[PDB]
C-alpha cells in the first residue's frame, strides 16, 4: 500500500510544481498539472501536464551521463497514488543558489540584455544578432532567483564566482553546456529545438555536482518545432502557443496589458495542449505514452 500524500511534510511550492520532505535524506519532487503564460499560473489545468513533463524529465535524466538527484524507479512505493506519475523520490542535497541557463538562441532576457548592451551575462556577442538567432557555442547566462512576483536576476560569471566558489563555478559553467549540447543535439535530430534550459544543481556529502529538479521540460526550456524555426521573429512555443493564441485573441475577453489575472481555458484548448506534450515527449523519446505509469 502506498502512503498518502499527508503522510509527507510539504517544505516548497512553486509555480507548478511542489516539493516534500519524506525523510532526512529524501524528498518528493511533485510536477502539477498547472500551466503558466505570461507569468500567470491559469486557472484551468492541463489534462496529464505533470506525468508527461515527468515521464520527460525521467527520459533525459537517463541520456545523460551526469550524476542525478533520482533515488528510486518512477513506481517507488513511497509514491503516493495520487501524485503516481508525476512525482519523484530524489535524495536531498545541498542546493546551489545559482539559476544554471545555458542557451543555444537568442530570446527572452537574453535578446533584451543584447539589444540594450551587445552583451549577454557577461559575453560580448557579435553584432547583427537579432531574435531567435543561433549562438555558437552556447552560452552560459546564469541567474539568481529574486521576490516571489519578478523574474530571475541575469548575472554574469563573476556573480556564480561569488556565490559558490570559483572553482565551483567552473564546473557549474562546463557541465550546463556540455549536458545543454547533449540533450539539445538529441531533440533537434528528433525535430524539436531546445532553445534554452534552466538548470539546478546540489552538492552530496562526497562533495560531488548533482543534477537536481527537473531537466528538459518545456517548462524549464523552449521547445520550438525545428521544421517552422525561422531566424528573426518569435518562435511558436511548440506546447503553450494555442494557450497564448487564446488568450490574447478576439474570444478571450482577456487584456494582456492590464496585468489582471486572465480568465479560464477553454476545454478543447486544454485538451489540444496535452495532446502537444504527448507529441513533444513520444517524439524525443522514442516512447509511448501510454505506457507510462498513473493513478
Ligand atoms: N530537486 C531538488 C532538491 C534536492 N534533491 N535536495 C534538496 N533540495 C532540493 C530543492 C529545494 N528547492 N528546490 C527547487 C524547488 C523544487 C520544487 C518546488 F516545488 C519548489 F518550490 C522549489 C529544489
Amino acid at each position: 500500500m502506498r502512503p498518502s500524500l499527508s503522510d509527507y511534510q510539504h517544505v516548497a511550492s512553486g509555480k507548478v510544481r511542489e516539493l516534500y520532505r519524506v525523510d532526512d535524506e529524501h524528498l518528493l519532487f511533485v510536477a502539477t498539472d498547472r500551466i503558466s503564460a505570461f507569468d500567470f499560473v491559469l486557472d484551468t489545468p492541463i489534462p496529464d501536464k505533470g506525468r508527461i513533463l515527468t515521464a520527460m524529465s525521467v527520459f533525459f535524466f537517463g541520456l545523460l551521463t551526469v550524476p542525478n538527484h533520482l533515488a528510486g524507479p518512477p513506481d517507488d512505493p513511497r509514491i503516493p497514488e495520487e501524485v503516481l506519475g508525476r512525482a519523484l523520490l530524489v535524495r536531498r542535497l545541498d542546493m546551489l543558489p545559482v539559476e544554471c541557463v545555458a542557451r543555444g538562441y537568442l530570446t527572452g532576457s537574453g535578446l533584451l540584455d543584447y539589444q540594450r548592451t551587445g552583451a549577454v551575462c557577461g559575453h560580448v556577442l557579435p553584432q547583427g544578432l537579432g531574435e531567435a538567432s543561433r549562438l555558437d557555442p552556447p552560452l552560459f547566462t546564469p541567474a539568481t532567483k529574486a521576490d516571489i512576483g519578478e523574474h530571475d536576476m541575469n548575472v554574469d560569471f563573476a556573480a556564480v564566482v561569488g556565490l559558490v566558489g570559483a572553482v565551483r563555478a567552473n564546473q557549474l559553467r562546463d557541465e550546463t553546456i556540455k549536458i545543454y549540447t547533449r540533450a539539445a543535439a538529441h531533440a533537434l535530430h528528433k525535430g524539436i529545438i531546445l532553445a534554452d534550459t534552466k538548470f539546478e544543481f546540489g552538492v552530496d556529502i562526497e562533495g560531488n555536482l548533482v543534477l537536481a529538479d527537473e531537466v528538459f521540460t518545456p517548462d524549464s526550456s523552449r521547445y520550438w518545432d525545428a521544421a517552422h524555426y525561422q531566424p528573426g521573429v518569435v518562435q511558436d512555443s511548440f506546447d503553450k502557443q494555442f494557450v497564448r493564441n487564446w488568450l490574447t485573441g478576439p474570444e478571450s475577453g482577456w487584456d494582456r496589458a492590464s496585468d489582471t489575472p486572465p480568465p479560464p481555458l477553454p476545454d478543447e484548448v486544454a485538451v489540444a495542449t496535452r495532446e502537444r506534450y504527448i507529441e513533444a515527449y513520444e517524439r524525443i523519446s522514442g516512447l509511448s505514452f501510454s505506457d507510462w505509469i498513473g493513478p
